[PDB]
């Protein structure tokens, strides 16, 4: 107290990197929900399964930047509950990707305000951590479902019986 | 009388082997017949053949490690016909999956009271060889048969005149 | 009726290839019965039991190749009952062999009556196909074993006690 | 309703795999929690922590494995909170250690009371299942620890000075 | 006491296998002195003798693999002196073969009692572990004595000048 | 009687290597013994473990020797019971080096009396035997043994924590 290491690290931006792993860790849950969803007998869109489990492990990758980073500066990581997810039954192919891109704008909302936080607090170190790991990332993410969602409205999903089946083995495969 | 080889081998476990054997070499008759069907001139989904012509050969393989069981238990042997299948016309290839979904569950429920047997006859053996060869096999087979019928549901199958063409193409293929 | 693919087919032709598929997968469980004899403990001819398991998956080609003929001409594959074989326990080395060979015999006879049916009807490609893949076959299949019959006579089977194991190793092997 | 894929699946079972689900996940946490604790600045046992990040990793293997059963079944996965570790701070790396052989203690009594009711319900696959992947992986971790846990008592960890820093080289390294 | 590792491990469980990795070593040391009978010069079978050297060398893995259970389980290995084999002098190739199908019945019948008492204690990772390692290889292994029996017999060993001469040289080269 | 081969071969050279191949093989089980001691979770020195289950087979070996000098000589192995060891827990590795190390000299004694035998009844084949395959190998490992007793008594074994930790890692690895 304080670690040896720590050095222009506001108890506020340590605060806020802990709330921000549990979102991350959150949100990783939320893909391993849907993955295990499109792989129900009822369900059965391998691709969009694949697909979501890729997602779910990004975001522990996500997670444990955060966590290092908090060592690094000599905080100290505080973990919490990971919630569950708001459904288990995801509905479609279509309302999983809708979902997926409202999650994934919430993160960016609570990654904008950790940069707004770390600027006010003179923190270059984790204003350019977030510009470098996690801003670009979420806008390509966020473009990247916006561009999937556009394809299976337009396809006729979740009604017409080929537009899941062929994103699924076109776009995802 | 008895084998020089026989031990801890019940005379009904060896009567439900029998039993046993002529259901598999049953059901690779079934997919024989399901497989040639999907050659016809005026069917013509050459991956659904392809797709039961492989089933109709791994269920001839379940009837010979039976037979080796047999034979290494020193029980004897014991053929019968091996009857014709329900349907020569099997309608179509949505039919077809329905049909081999129900022949799964009805050749598991008869593996289930094998190993219901052999627990009572204290085969260890016995069961172990049904749970590392055949129970997960089935369980396996029956998912992805599962899998296939949602799918062409679906996809509107039999009667939309893309979705068995495009099943064909895209998962079986 | 008739199918679009239909031409120069004359419905006995049709019927009489019918009943050679079925002739064709009996052969194939006789066979798969004799190989299955021979793994008995306490008869334990390994290579009769290879040898008599390679015919067994031979005559289900044999059966497969019929099967896609009928569809190539557009006629209706009609499967049948696989009646059992007419033993389990076959005695011998030499005395398979024996019933090996005048199986072949009998299934030859049926070609040959299947090739003047097809003569009769002026079906050439009919004639031909069996010219092709089955007559020739046949005879080979027939010389083998009267072969294997000679020698095993020869050699004292089944009564001399090397007889048959040595000619497991060294003709079957 | 229910399942077309489901049989012989009790409701019961289908609810105490939901359980084993969190159980494993919160496995996870509590090895994530233990791989970050010692990547601290004053703690920095850097073998220590890839031990620990390993463990996390396999956990939600093995989380992942029943998910995946549940859907074979045709059960229904029903996740919930994932509740955070009994610490973050986890002391020394043989208090860890210690915490670890009682986390695998209790979920290998987990596994066995799941795999009891299994039994109980007359589930031959749900028991297989769990001999499989499940209980010998635990017997062979509980080892582990175990066998790690006695090398740091005996080498004088936590208070004596080389104790830990040596095991971290040269056992986990 | 008890050892940090011991769960759901019974003391009539480990005192069984104590049992067992006796008879292990017991059926290694018979097997050892069949190996160099078949090497007296007026008895010179070599390759009786390295089958027999064979199974020796795998009864020491069963024992080994037994040993390492009791360890995994937290039990305590307790030895006991390897009796001596029956015989020095086996008689013969058919002879050796006859006691070797024996033994294997014997230890065979130790193993199912093995499997129930971990059966009644609730045992499971102990019934998995004979089902998976011990009760199919002893089948396995009665199985091919079984047919070695029949062939020598039948080849009229060990009177018959030729029959072990020639088995040795075609069977077990 | 006596055997076409013997030549120079005195009864009471044949009856002093029965001796010795007993003594051989109650020297591979002490080591065998030692080496599953090595693997208790509550020992956990799995390079001790590793070079004492080494020992055990090479002491095999030397058994194995001795029965083939037997048969080429023309006298005839006798075996007798292998006599368990003399403990279970070896208390430490101090404690076995130092256990295997008068087991080892306790062999060589018997090898030096065997070779006075020897040398009395005009031997030299024997001689040549024991001088060429144990004499030497004895010397090497009672040296070894001596080596490991001296750096574990230096380094403080049994009772300085780190000691046998440390041997196990940089002497035994
Ligand atoms: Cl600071
Ligand atoms: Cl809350
Ligand atoms: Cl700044
Ligand atoms: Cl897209
Ligand atoms: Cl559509
Ligand atoms: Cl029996
Ligand atoms: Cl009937
Ligand atoms: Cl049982
Ligand atoms: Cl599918
Ligand atoms: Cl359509
Ligand atoms: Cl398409
Ligand atoms: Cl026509
Ligand atoms: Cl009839
Ligand atoms: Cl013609
Ligand atoms: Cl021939
Ligand atoms: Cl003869
Ligand atoms: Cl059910
Ligand atoms: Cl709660
Ligand atoms: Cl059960
Ligand atoms: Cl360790
Ligand atoms: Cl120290
Ligand atoms: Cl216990
Ligand atoms: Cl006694
Ligand atoms: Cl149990
Ligand atoms: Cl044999
Ligand atoms: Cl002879
Ligand atoms: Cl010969
Ligand atoms: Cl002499
Ligand atoms: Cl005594
Ligand atoms: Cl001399
Ligand atoms: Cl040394
Ligand atoms: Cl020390
Ligand atoms: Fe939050
Ligand atoms: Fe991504
Ligand atoms: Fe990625
Ligand atoms: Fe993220
Ligand atoms: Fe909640
Ligand atoms: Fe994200
Ligand atoms: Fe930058
Ligand atoms: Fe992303
Ligand atoms: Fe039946
Ligand atoms: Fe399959
Ligand atoms: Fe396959
Ligand atoms: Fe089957
Ligand atoms: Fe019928
Ligand atoms: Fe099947
Ligand atoms: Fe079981
Ligand atoms: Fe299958
Ligand atoms: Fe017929
Ligand atoms: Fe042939
Ligand atoms: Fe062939
Ligand atoms: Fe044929
Ligand atoms: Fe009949
Ligand atoms: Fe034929
Ligand atoms: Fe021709
Ligand atoms: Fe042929
Ligand atoms: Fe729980
Ligand atoms: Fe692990
Ligand atoms: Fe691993
Ligand atoms: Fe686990
Ligand atoms: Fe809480
Ligand atoms: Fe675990
Ligand atoms: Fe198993
Ligand atoms: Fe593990
Ligand atoms: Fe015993
Ligand atoms: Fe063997
Ligand atoms: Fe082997
Ligand atoms: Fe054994
Ligand atoms: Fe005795
Ligand atoms: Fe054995
Ligand atoms: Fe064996
Ligand atoms: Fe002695
Ligand atoms: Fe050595
Ligand atoms: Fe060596
Ligand atoms: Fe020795
Ligand atoms: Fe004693
Ligand atoms: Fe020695
Ligand atoms: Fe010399
Ligand atoms: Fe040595
Ligand atoms: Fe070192
Ligand atoms: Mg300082
Ligand atoms: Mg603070
Ligand atoms: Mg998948
Ligand atoms: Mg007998
Ligand atoms: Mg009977
Ligand atoms: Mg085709
Ligand atoms: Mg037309
Ligand atoms: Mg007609
Ligand atoms: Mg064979
Ligand atoms: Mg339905
Ligand atoms: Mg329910
Ligand atoms: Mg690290
Ligand atoms: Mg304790
Ligand atoms: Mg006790
Ligand atoms: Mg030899
Ligand atoms: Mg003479
Ligand atoms: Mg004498
Ligand atoms: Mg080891």
């Amino acid at each position: 107290g304080p670690s040896r290491v720590r050095q222009n690290f506001h108890p506020d931006s340590e605060a806020a990197i802990n709330r921000q792993i549990n979102l991350e860790l959150y949100a990783s849950y939320v893909y391993l929900s849907m993955a295990y969803y499109f792989s129900r007998d009822d369900v059965a869109l391998n691709n969009f399964s694949r697909y979501f489990l890729h997602q779910s492990r990004e975001e522990t990758e996500h997670a444990e930047k955060l966590m290092r980073l908090q060592n690094q500066r000599g905080g100290r990581i505080r973990l919490q509950d990971i919630k569950k997810p708001e459904q288990d039954d995801w509905e479609s192919g279509l309302h999983a990707m809708e979902c997926a891109l409202l999650l994934e704008k919430n993160v960016n909302q609570s990654l904008l305000e950790l940069h707004a936080l770390a600027s006010d607090k003179g923190d270059p170190h984790l204003c350019d951590f977030l510009e470098t790991y996690y801003l670009n990332e979420q806008v390509k993410s966020i473009k990247e479902l916006g561009d999937h969602v556009h394809n299976l409205v337009k396809m006729g999903a979740p009604d017409a019986g080929l537009a899941e089946y062929l994103f699924d083995t076109h776009t995802l495969g």
